[PDB]
């Protein structure tokens, strides 16, 4: 019955709020399209604010789904094509080395030569610029993948071209409205700002993400729980959804290559249902998180599918999950990092219990 999911959730989500001093959490269950919403804690430790359905959290990694999703329209807009080259659309790199990997190789982390972070160095615009026309090769392409904010980043910034639109005017203007969200910011606004939690680091010091090369794309939306139940309905049940926005999410849930028992989609990691806990914990092994693996064709197309992405800034943890044919997903948001082996497992239960 729905009058479990409160008491799983505290079971499951609310010890470890204790266990890792974390201030704030915010945890939602969409099942048979009616949504829960559990707040703990705080937004903010000095203010005393609680969380609630206004605070905003910054969701890391999670962003890159948004980015994904915001390529999966262009390319049904014919804006883009996926076989596509950077040149095409920022004219300074036409026929220099970088005009040589797909719009989908970048988005997929398989070029051969980016790492996870842009070299500290890099920060203006023109640094970009010129870290992008001074770029080389190394692997061969589509065979390894490495996870990067540079790849998508880039990506992010192409599909923004396309558009003739800066990255963040295409989200607030142009994809969040399409998912009907209320209160995700690439920049969040003045009138929001008293909803914008505190982030707090391993020393429990305040703090919020930093300015960064084409951090919008790679980790740089905020949102509120209400909205991100709103993007897993949508990512459940795309078909409600303008025909634009609904294929840019079918768009994204399609598998591209394997490494061993992970799919990766477009942002999403995909999974066949039911997975194993161990399955679901090393797609964020340090073997596959940090260290170049092989990518190999999909062999088995599983038949019922499910997706997770876990995401990060300095002070704030982000772990959403969604699986089609049992029509339910959760959303994880804290204003503190926890391991993202926590996120998951909690998750897992938590979802299983649901599964009736
Ligand atoms: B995304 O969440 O996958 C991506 C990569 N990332 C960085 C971290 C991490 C883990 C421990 C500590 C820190 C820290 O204090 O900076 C970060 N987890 N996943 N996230 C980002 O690149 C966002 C960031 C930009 C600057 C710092 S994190």
């Amino acid at each position: 019955k729905d009058q479990e999911i409160k008491k799983l959730v505290d079971q499951n989500f609310k010890p470890l709020l204790e266990k890792y001093d974390v201030p704030g959490m915010a945890v939602g269950v969409i099942q048979n399209n009616k949504k829960y919403e559990m707040y703990y804690g705080l937004q903010s430790v000095q203010d005393k604010k609680a969380v609630n359905s206004n605070t905003i959290f910054e969701l890391g990694s999670v962003s890159k789904l948004f980015t994904a999703t915001a390529g999966g329209y262009a390319k049904n807009k014919g804006k883009i094509s996926f076989d596509d080259t950077p040149g095409k659309y920022w004219k300074e790199l036409k026929n220099t080395p970088i005009d040589q990997v797909n719009l989908l190789q970048l988005a997929t982390y398989t070029s051969g030569n980016l790492a996870l972070q842009f070299p500290d160095e890099v920060q203006t615009d023109q640094q970009v610029l010129t870290f992008f026309k001074d770029w080389k090769p190394k692997n061969p392409i589509g065979e390894y993948r490495q996870y990067s904010n540079p790849s998508i980043g880039l990506f992010g910034k192409v599909v923004a071209l396309s558009m003739n639109k800066p990255f963040d005017q295409v989200l607030e203007k142009t994809i969040f409205p399409a998912l009907g969200l209320k209160h995700s910011y690439v920049n969040v606004p003045k009138t929001q700002m008293q909803n914008y939690a505190f982030g707090y680091n391993q020393e429990n010091q305040p703090i919020r993400v930093n300015p960064g090369p084409l951090d919008a794309p790679a980790y740089g939306v905020k949102s509120t729980l209400p909205d991100m139940l709103s993007f897993i309905h949508a990512n459940l049940n795309p078909q409600k959804y303008p025909t634009d926005i609904q294929r840019a999410i079918n768009e994204t849930h399609q598998g591209r290559y394997q490494v061993n028992t992970m799919y990766q989609a477009l942002g999403w990691e995909e999974f066949s249902y039911p997975a194993t806990l161990q399955t679901l914990l090393d797609s964020n092994s340090e073997q596959i998180v940090m260290k170049p693996n092989k990518v190999t064709a999909i062999s088995k197309e599983p038949s019922v599918k499910m997706y997770h992405k876990t995401g990060s800034t300095s002070g704030f943890g982000t772990y959403v999950v969604f699986i089609p044919k049992e029509n339910i997903g959760l959303v994880m948001l804290t204003n503190k990092r926890i391991p993202n082996e926590e996120r998951i497992k909690a998750a897992y239960v938590v979802l299983n219990a649901i599964k009736k």
